[PDB]
């Protein structure tokens, strides 16, 4: 086919973790402000079927995240790995930064389950490496932990970029995490056949230019 | 009996991502002093089959619209909320009280919000015959605050949600152009739990602070 950023219209599907969404459609749209004004952007969660169907068929046009069932058929490219990270209110009584193994233990925590994302697997690292939590709050997703940190002396685990976006707006401090835990490796896949499509390309090396590190 | 200063009891509370934004901060923070031993644990009402999890005592309470839960399921009403047009404060062109004209005008983030009170707003506007630039669809609210704050973009979304996210994201908002029904929010427990005290007392707990009947 043929694209014109700045007359195209099309609309573009693409297929991210809840914190994949509030991490990069911010910068993204304020960056197709400028570059193509008038194409369309919807997003959807990766789980809502049939992601290999669908990004085969054309429906969802790129994704991003872990998303380890993408194998044949897919190309990848790494955008950044990021580190877990604690984080609670600058004004807390006791936390500090860095903060100590023991600390963490004695705080009490909010957790999110984060299922089939690769963050759900911290919630058993840190039981596997023995390390005991006071689970006061545990919620499925990462939306109320900004508010739920700011009026609490709850402490949480998420990763880097879920931190430096709620950190100014909800008055939150961070701290390297106390534990050994690993960094995720953070992906943007595309299907085999849409590798030459010139818009598909031109949205993926705009996500390169603005999330690659 | 039940003791709340002493008991260690995990509660399982069902709710939306904008009821969980809203309910769990100020619970939490009242927890601290009334109950400092007990747990709380949240999902969505889609996850799981709810009526045979609240029956079974799986879960708790369960706050929303969900017009699902008719039988053997006594319901509570805490508010009434309505929609509200929000937006970035120092945007360029966008007013309080918000004019029809301009809203159909500027560009949107629409929140899909399937099975909720919310998913049927994106079909209310257009059977009025309202146009909109649908600039970006996303299915939840998260990601809305941080968007609103990087672009000229305005959404249509739920009065209290924008209460939470006005003072941090610096957005203001404005009584919606559009004439949309008000959502009735309300609190659900399973009748064979009426009576248990542990139940009855943090559905008391709920009432005290976000019913606004009285006031």
């Amino acid at each position: 086919d043929s694209f014109d950023p700045f007359a195209s219209t099309r609309t573009f599907n693409l297929a991210m973790t809840d914190i994949g969404e509030m991490y990069f459609m911010p910068p993204l749209m304020e960056a197709l402000a400028q570059r193509a004004p008038h194409i369309q952007i919807s997003t959807l969660r990766p789980n809502a079927g049939n992601l290999k169907e669908d990004m085969e068929s054309g429906a969802v046009d790129l994704a991003l995240g872990l998303l380890p069932e993408l194998q044949t058929g897919f190309f990848q490219r790494r955008l950044f790995r990021t580190r877990y990270v604690c984080m609670f209110r600058k004004d807390h009584p006791s936390a500090k930064s860095p903060m100590s193994l023991k600390q963490f233990s004695e705080l009490e925590h909010v957790g999110v389950v984060a299922l089939n994302t690769g963050h759900g697997e911290v919630d058993g690292l840190l039981e596997r490496a023995g390390i005991k939590r006071r689970m006061r709050l545990v919620v499925p997703h990462f939306i109320a932990i900004g508010p739920i940190l700011h009026s609490t002396d709850l402490i949480a685990t998420v990763p880097q970029r879920f931190a430096v976006r709620c950190e100014v707006p909800f008055g939150l401090t961070t701290s390297p995490h106390p534990a050994k835990l690993p960094d995720i490796a953070i992906n943007l896949f595309w299907h085999a056949k849409y590798n030459r499509d010139p818009g598909n390309m031109w949205l993926r090396q705009l996500f390169v230019e603005l999330f690659s590190e």
